[PDB]
This record gives C-alpha cells, sequence and structure tokens, in this order.
C-alpha cells in the first residue's frame, strides 16, 4: 500500500431543513472558544443524547469498513444515521469542511476528507463523527482495520485504544488535567510510539471546540484541575514514526511526512462528582 492521494468529492449531502444547524454552518469561522467548561445539568443531559447518537453513527459507519468500500460511502452511512436520528452532522460546513465526518486512513493523522478512495486490504481507517442535537455536540472516533492488517499496524490500533481507555480512567474531580497527557505519552513511549502534539482534545458543550484544550502529551505546566460537570474529549493520535507532518491542497488532510501510519480514538467525557462518565456510548 502506498502514499495515499486525494480521490474525488461527491456533492454536499443535503440535511432535511427541519434539523437545526449549528450557528457556524456556511460561515467562515465558528462562535466558540470562550464558553464555560462546566456545563449546566440540562446541557449534560442533552449531551448524553448527542453522545449516544454520534456513538451510533460511528459503529454503523464502522461496520461498513471493508476492503472495497469508499470513504465517501462511510460518510454517506454516517450522514444518513445522524439525519435519521434528528442530528445535524457537526463537521458539515464547520469552517468550510465539506463532509459529515472525517475519514483518515493510514498515514493520515487526522481530518481526511470522505471521497472516492477505496479502502484496500490491510488499511486502517479512522472515522471521526460529531452530532449536534438539542443545542449540544457529541464527539467520537475510532480506527478500524480493513482485512489482513499487518501485526505492526494492529498492535498500533489496540495500543492507541488502550492509551485512550487509560487516560479516561484517571479522569476525576480534583485531579490535574495534565494527568491525561502523562498517562498517554508514557503508555505510547513504552512501545516506541510518538504522541501527536499540535492536535489536541477539547472542551465540548453547546459548542464544538469551546477553548478548553486537552494535551495528550506530558505537560505539567498546565494548571487546570478537573471539576464536576466538565465535558471534554480525549482523542490521542499516536504515530509509528516521526512527528513531522504535511497538509494537502484541500487544506484539511494531515499526513505524516515519512508516510508511516498513525492511529486515533476519541470519546466525549463527563467529569462527575466522584468519577467519569463516557457520554459517547450506545
Ligand atoms: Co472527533
Ligand atoms: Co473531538
Ligand atoms: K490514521
Amino acid at each position: 500500500r502506498t502514499a495515499l492521494s486525494p480521490g474525488v468529492l461527491s456533492p454536499t449531502r443535503p440535511v432535511p431543513n427541519w434539523i437545526a444547524r449549528p450557528e457556524y454552518v456556511g460561515k467562515p469561522a465558528a462562535q466558540e472558544g470562550s464558553e464555560p467548561w462546566v456545563q449546566t445539568p440540562e446541557v449534560i443531559e442533552k449531551m448524553r443524547v448527542a453522545g449516544r447518537i454520534a456513538a451510533g453513527a460511528l459503529a454503523e459507519a464502522g461496520k461498513a469498513v471493508a476492503p472495497g468500500v469508499t470513504t465517501d460511502e462511510l460518510d454517506r452511512i454516517a450522514h444518513e444515521y445522524l439525519v435519521d436520528n434528528g442530528a445535524y452532522p457537526s463537521t458539515l460546513g464547520y469552517k468550510g469542511f465539506p463532509k459529515s465526518c472525517s475519514t483518515s486512513l493510514n498515514e493520515v493523522i487526522c481530518h481526511g476528507i470522505p471521497d472516492s478512495t477505496v479502502i484496500t486490504d490491510g488499511d486502517i481507517v479512522n472515522i471521526d463523527v460529531t452530532a449536534y442535537i438539542g443545542g449540544v455536540h457529541g464527539d467520537t472516533n475510532a480506527t478500524f482495520p480493513a482485512g489482513d492488517v499487518a501485526d505492526e499496524h494492529r498492535l498500533l490500533v489496540d495500543r492507541t485504544r488502550e492509551a485512550t481507555m487509560r487516560a479516561i480512567n484517571t479522569v476525576k474531580p480534583g485531579r490535574a488535567l495534565s494527568v491525561i497527557g502523562r498517562v498517554i505519552e508514557s503508555y505510547a513511549n513504552r512501545f516506541g510510539y510518538n504522541v501527536v502534539r499540535d492536535f489536541t482534545g477539547h472542551g465540548i458543550g453547546t459548542t464544538f471546540h469551546n477553548g478548553l484544550v486537552v494535551l495528550h502529551y506530558d505537560q505539567p505546566a498546565v494548571e487546570t484541575i478537573m471539576q464536576p460537570g466538565m465535558t471534554f474529549t480525549i482523542e490521542p493520535m499516536i504515530n509509528l514514526g516521526a512527528l513531522d507532518y504535511e497538509i494537502w491542497d484541500d487544506g484539511w488532510t494531515v499526513v505524516t511526512k515519512d508516510r508511516k501510519w498513525t492511529a486515533q480514538f476519541e470519546h466525549t467525557l463527563l467529569v462527575t462528582d466522584t468519577g467519569v462518565e463516557i457520554l459517547t456510548c450506545l
């Protein structure tokens, strides 16, 4: 399998006009980055519903992952699942992004665009899906293997999953946010991988990326302490090779410079009075 290149984009999929759009749809930038980090009880309830629906759309599009299938076909399946549930696909028209999820194969770190690219035997495919319903977002991603994936590349996926699940388990009120990046990068570095630095987790509520940043590497200077009612993502991109990367002419797709493969998982988390709740479950 060699250096991916861009296929061709289908036209914008339509969203029935009854489904409420986030404010940024069709605008160049989003109104976000200065929202409260602690959600009201009502916003948290509504986020369990966004969360379950984006977890539905991810499993559904993930079941279609197979040698043969286009990434456009995954986007179609994700788009249709969100729409049939009354959810707007958060990515659609978000800063001009063209599709309803991001599909990121192999040396694509993140933000790959659904197109006519055909998944081949041995590929790894990340599907990243966000839902917007009742005023709030649910955000979640997983890397799926397609056919006979190399051991090297299976170990990578399962170890990225494992990093994310370790990170999540250490989420509790009163503990420092920098504990997440420490657990992740220590797990990663244990097997010689390299955690991506420029791309982060985020606060999420009534907005997509609300200004709260969640580093996936070890950075103790961050003073932020986790509080009950905090809602944020853990979404680590773990690289087999060098951290260096490039961006396609489409201005979205991020690829590793050395073309070595990379994997990611993501969940949307609630900090509770004593623990953690994962909102992006079925
Ligand atoms: Co995401
Ligand atoms: Co996210
Ligand atoms: K990838």
